[PDB]
């Protein structure tokens, strides 16, 4: 319901694939799905079969061969399908897959992206702790070099994936006297002996994937897994969260894309007042309040993923992206809700599911407050 | 807290009063009340033996004989500690008793209003259908007037309390071709023949109260369960509601109130970057903002409240506090949220259910959208 | 000081230009002919010569050849300079020479689009009137055919350039009986007998440009300088305004981008309590959120320019790109004020400026609220 | 207008006579002070006559012997009228008398209170220094004590009444290593050797007031001209301004009603598309929240008023009125161009002075920044 200038005949074929699948495959599991936090194991392996889960990554890897315009347009039919599969896939195509096709050798990407292409195997990112997540350098998570291994100990907060992932990349302290510059990043197997996962967390939205924290006690894993040089790991995080944050601003898209749907629809059937609720001066006023904030939103959003595909700077404008889609998606479905009445707050309804869902967007992946610091440093960059 | 201009005694003593039961009764059990949907007969009876089921309920009645000040007042405190709980009270407080109070006969108010003072009965009010909410006065349900007996046939939709109350307040055409002028009242036991209970409605907040339809299907009711004369309804509904108005302004308050009080305590003990959130200039912007926006929203419930005491009109500075106060609760319930971030996103800390019990006093008693409309009709009456 | 994909080295280069001539012709006059409310007859003569002022005409008619992308990135950083030289560009190309290029036969084209590319000569456009602006359609100016001639009477509202102008299209009444579907478009040379022009409008912002009325008794034209056919009029100022306010869009960039420039200078010189502005979180929020706005409704303007030049539907996307930069003009010039605190409130900073000439932009060319309902209408109108 | 609960027959009474003089005296001649930058002579002496330039200043000293509620009431009526000449009086109350009647002897409060209680001879406050506003202790305008003379040095600026005032209360380092610490208060009689004015400050509104820089240069005033004790000085300021914010939240209301009242009269009789514009929905919706905001931010200023007659804290309550107060002025005022369209943006109707009146009030006695800074503080130390 956008109409956009001349994109390419490949990424609309896209679109329409992915539209088809998400109104096929989750469209009517949906709600089941968040109401029993259900892990969507079937839709996840089909994804994995079409690509969606390695969009990024090059057909030698057995990846998609694909590009991040790609990945955002596939990211919003899905996530309007179902906001839950719609991280987890964000999750493994930019948290995980992500790093490591960055900044990986040409061993450990053979090990450790191949396998998590098409859908058998997930990955996981675990930067935050229980005593940290905005303030990223503040790792508290060590780990010791034994030689021929490095042995971790500590404890992750709010893994995404963590109980259906068989590999995560950990952030760790390697030199406490560097601080945030004493970080490194380390590629660990799941399961393996030292690592326990935390019980699964009760949310509010995305309800359908898995966040607990991970446990290391004493784990062991070869020296090899580290991944890039000592010490670079926050720089490898904070790279890796610029791509992050253009998967969750099309999440978001996705969310509001969803929300509007469902008003327009039930404003054009519902009669008060002798008339469909479309024929109030008012509600015509929120839609278009509501569109005009998501076709923002989603240009924001695409001009990031062009940015990134064409090799220029992107952070500034990763960041805009996530804190407008973001902040439009609890908007509009906000407004949903509204415009429903009654019946937007019951769950018959998927209107007070998308409320749910949206105000996850605002907070991971770097809560608005952070973006908004981002935008600011390099906005003024630019005029010093 | 905030500071007043000077209560007298014994509402200021009321204030200590109910905080102190909110917080030893209700608090500790809100988690599980939301969680099993478990309506709290046991706080009910205990608020109804402390007189506050009947606030307004003048002594001679079994009442506590204050006023709307006062009801107000408590109620805040009350919805502080539990969302649903105030809810409950208000509804038998407003929409109960006060329509048979202003409008009852002497045996009416004998019948109905003493049996529901002390906590062992309360009741509903039935006024939307399915087909209208905010179109009160199309309503389908019929009454039709069999010499000593008045037969009821329709359905009335979302009543709250439906499935623990002992008598409603019915809105019935006795000719739907005059619309909202062939509106009458009345007064129907239950349970009592000819009228089933729908399946209570699944919902996203104030959970521990009910929502059902209400079936009626050749309800027979004495003659004298009319309440005012035939054709009176539609004023009786219009003016029930301004009461009830400020009932849901007190209830918006609370959940407002008990919001800030989770992000101050949280925002000073959390550290990130060092020291206590409380330190970061932006954090004390919103809580400053926040507490803006209450203590505002509160000022112009207790003007409203005064007028009703003062016997003044006050249904437009009745709508002006339930729009102003349900949109506070929502906006600092997501701050709230926002403030404790990845903690506020889960059921281990109060804010998500805040939020969710926020988003209801936007939509029922008036939506805002009407509220906005009595407003402005009322504004320009002013000025004419 | 935004970053865009991959933009057309010709645009690039167009745009450096008109930055170095706002910067050179119109930054430092542009407060001397605010106070004295001046048209800049130098500067629109030598921005004729540039071939700013019949940007879209093709080289044939001796037009600049170039497109609507190339004409809102020009039209941006003229505004930048100032505001009135801004609007007095935009309706030269899109209100005047726009209609009679799109709906103007061979000879129309010669006589009345020539003659006003080079600075000259320039038009305007008369379709408000003192009784109606927003409701266009109802038309009270009249136009009789009497044989080979038409005579006009009737009052017009609210003519920028009226006072400057050599010629105007204006919208008058040819069949009363079909009210919005009875106006025709009348090509009128100024001066001419028959035509008076009002005096000369004290405004708030943009007060270089002249605004004033156009009282037409008994003004005879030429049969022949009708445009377009007879009852064509209504489509004509509709198709015409979706050019035109794009280019209003463009001026609010320029206006916003400005007070953004000032505000950021401004804040890293000034100090308070022993830093720059710059280093307190509050200025960054803000600096972050005014950037945020603008470059989204660039984007916005840019997508509406485009589909514009593609020769696709566009009246939506001009819609939003107008309604998102007026907007974005006044909240922006505001904060502008606001981070120069004293200084932000006198004539000897240029920001309380800026702030009177962004208020224009919501309001001309259709207020937002118009905006906002054609919006819902196409938005609708996708989904039906 | 709006219904007050039960306010005195002095206060109620008080407000008539107020209004009727604003509507008489100022309403009608407003335009041209605006215009021409004239200080109203004639009617400030009437104020004086009439008790209005010294509310709070019992009888024994010549004063009207009323209250902070009256003042605040009485201040709304007349800014309604003319905001100029409502912050000449306010200056007058607030920020000279106040000072002088709270910390001065009873010498100081005969020969410094007494001759400006009738409008004779008016003060000024003089604070801030073209090098901090915000940052109110660092002055750098000095003092030292000569024996039985202060020697004053420096450069206040931007002093309201600065030239029609007969005397200011300033305030000077004696110290200037111990920075607030350091701050003392002095009266300083106008004109006296050794103190020049500044040039007129050309501003955006409340142009009829004059706003100019103080110059000391070895000004030598009586020893006994010191107000309070040495170093009192950063304490009486802020007190002082306690109570100004008050003045400021008084007027700012004023502009706001004068706004509504401007917009809804223009609404009821400007008709589009076949009727008035009070019959669009959207109309409706803008003066519902347009009377919202304004009758909430009178509440929190009569607030504010009466806490500080009773003798209670009021610094946190007094920063939310002028606060809440000063944004509604702009959000008001700005919706009533809105509503007028065309009419409002040209001199011929009042709204454009009343948007540029409204802009001040966010920024002077304190910005809209420090009153959330201030909130802040009292918050945090309600829960501490
Ligand atoms: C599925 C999910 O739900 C996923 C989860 O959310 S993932 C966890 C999300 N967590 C976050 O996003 C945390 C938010 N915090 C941040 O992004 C950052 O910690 C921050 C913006 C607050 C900055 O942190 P900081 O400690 O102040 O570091 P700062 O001084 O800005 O930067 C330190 C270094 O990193 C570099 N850096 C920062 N951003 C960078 C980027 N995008 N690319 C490269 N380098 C970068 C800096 O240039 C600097 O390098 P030098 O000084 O050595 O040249
Ligand atoms: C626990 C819970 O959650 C409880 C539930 O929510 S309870 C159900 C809540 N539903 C609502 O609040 C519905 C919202 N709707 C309304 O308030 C109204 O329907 C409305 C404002 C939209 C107006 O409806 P309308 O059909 O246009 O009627 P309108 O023309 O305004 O009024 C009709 C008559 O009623 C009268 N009236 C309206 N409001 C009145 C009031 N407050 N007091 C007295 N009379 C009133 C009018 O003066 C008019 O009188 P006459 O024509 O007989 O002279
Ligand atoms: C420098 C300056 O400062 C310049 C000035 O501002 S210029 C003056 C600016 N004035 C305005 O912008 C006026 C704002 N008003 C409008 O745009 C319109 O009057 C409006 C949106 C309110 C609609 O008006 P309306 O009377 O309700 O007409 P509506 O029923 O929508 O449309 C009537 C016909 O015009 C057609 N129409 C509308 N917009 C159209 C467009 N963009 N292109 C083609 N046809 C269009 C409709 O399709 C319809 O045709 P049919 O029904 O015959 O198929
Ligand atoms: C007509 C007009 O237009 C008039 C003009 O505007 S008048 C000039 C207006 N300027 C302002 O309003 C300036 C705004 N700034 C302020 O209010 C303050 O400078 C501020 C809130 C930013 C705080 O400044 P600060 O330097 O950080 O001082 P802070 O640490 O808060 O306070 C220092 C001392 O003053 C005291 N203080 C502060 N506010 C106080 C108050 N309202 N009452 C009493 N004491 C107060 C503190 O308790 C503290 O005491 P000790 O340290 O001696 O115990
Ligand atoms: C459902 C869910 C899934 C998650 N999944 C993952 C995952 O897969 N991997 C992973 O690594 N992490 C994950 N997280 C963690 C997430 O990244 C953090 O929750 C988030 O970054 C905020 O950190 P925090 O919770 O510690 O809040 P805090 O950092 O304690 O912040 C609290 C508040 O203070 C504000 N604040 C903090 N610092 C500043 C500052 N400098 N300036 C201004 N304001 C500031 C914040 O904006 C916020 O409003 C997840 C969280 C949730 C809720
Ligand atoms: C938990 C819950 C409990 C409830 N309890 C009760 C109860 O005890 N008793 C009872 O009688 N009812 C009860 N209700 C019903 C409630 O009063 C209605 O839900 C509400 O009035 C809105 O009506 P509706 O749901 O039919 O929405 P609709 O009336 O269909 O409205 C949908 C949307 O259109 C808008 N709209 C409608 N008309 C206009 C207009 N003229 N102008 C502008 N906008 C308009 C609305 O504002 C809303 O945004 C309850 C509802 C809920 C969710
Ligand atoms: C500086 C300036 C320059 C101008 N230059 C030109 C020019 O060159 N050429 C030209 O032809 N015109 C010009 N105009 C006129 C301009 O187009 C109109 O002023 C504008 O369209 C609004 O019309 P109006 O002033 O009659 O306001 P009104 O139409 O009377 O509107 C008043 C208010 O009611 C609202 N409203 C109206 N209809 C509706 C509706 N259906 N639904 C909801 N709300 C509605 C409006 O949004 C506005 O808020 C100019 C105006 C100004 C101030
Ligand atoms: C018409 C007019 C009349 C005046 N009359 C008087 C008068 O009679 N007497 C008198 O003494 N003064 C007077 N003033 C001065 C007035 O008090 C100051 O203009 C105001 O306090 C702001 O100070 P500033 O202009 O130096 O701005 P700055 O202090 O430089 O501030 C600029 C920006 O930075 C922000 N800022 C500064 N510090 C902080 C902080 N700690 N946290 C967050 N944001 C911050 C401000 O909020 C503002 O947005 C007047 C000003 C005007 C415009």
């Amino acid at each position: 319901v956008y109409q956009s200038v001349e994109l390419p005949e490949t990424h609309q074929m896209l679109r329409q694939t992915c539209r088809d699948f998400a109104e096929k495959e989750l469209v009517p599991i949906a709600a089941q799905l968040d109401k029993e936090h259900l892990f969507p194991t079937s839709q996840v392996k089909k994804m994995g079969e079409l690509g969606l889960l390695a969009m990024d990554v090059p057909e030698e890897l057995s990846g998609a061969g694909l590009d991040y315009l790609a990945y955002s347009i596939a990211l919003e039919e899905i996530s309007r399908g179902c906001a839950s599969t719609g991280v987890i896939m964000s999750v493994n195509n930019s948290l995980y897959l992500g790093p490591i096709l960055k900044f990986g050798s040409s061993q450990q990407k053979q090990q450790w992206i191949t396998p998590f292409t098409n859908g058998d195997k997930i990955g996981c990112f675990a930067l935050s702790e229980p005593g940290n997540g905005s303030d990223a350098g503040a790792a508290s998570t060590t780990a010791r070099e034994e030689g021929d291994s490095w042995v971790l100990n500590g404890t992750k907060a709010w893994i995404t994936n963590s109980w259906e992932a068989s590999a995560t990349v950990v952030f760790a302290s390697t030199d406490r006297s560097r601080q945030n510059k004493g970080i490194s990043a380390f590629l660990v197997p799941m399961p393996t002996p030292g690592l326990t996962l935390g019980k699964k967390e009760d949310k509010l939205g995305i309800r359908a994937s898995s966040t607990a924290n991970l446990i290391f006690e004493d784990c062991r894993i070869p020296k090899e897994n580290l991944l890039g040089e000592p010490g670079m790991g926050f720089k490898i995080a904070m790279q890796t969260l610029d791509m992050g944050r253009i998967g969750i601003a099309s999440q978001a898209l996705g969310i509001a894309q969803a929300s509007l749907d469902c008003a327009v629809k039930y404003a054009e059937n519902r009669h008060a007042f002798g008339a469909p609720l479309t024929k109030l001066q008012n509600i015509q006023f929120k839609l278009a309040d509501m569109a005009l904030a998501l076709e923002s939103a989603r240009l924001l959003t695409w001009r990031a993923a062009m940015l990134k595909d064409n090799k220029k700077p992107f952070t500034k404008e990763s960041a805009m992206a996530k804190l407008a889609a973001s902040e439009a998606a609890t908007a509009i479905s906000h407004q949903a809700i509204q415009i429903l009445g009654g019946m937007g707050y019951v769950t018959e309804m998927p209107a007070e599911r998308y409320y749910r869902d949206a105000r996850i967007t605002e907070i991971y992946e770097g809560t608005s407050e952070i973006q908004r610091l981002v935008i600011a440093g390099h906005l003024l960059r630019s005029y010093r």
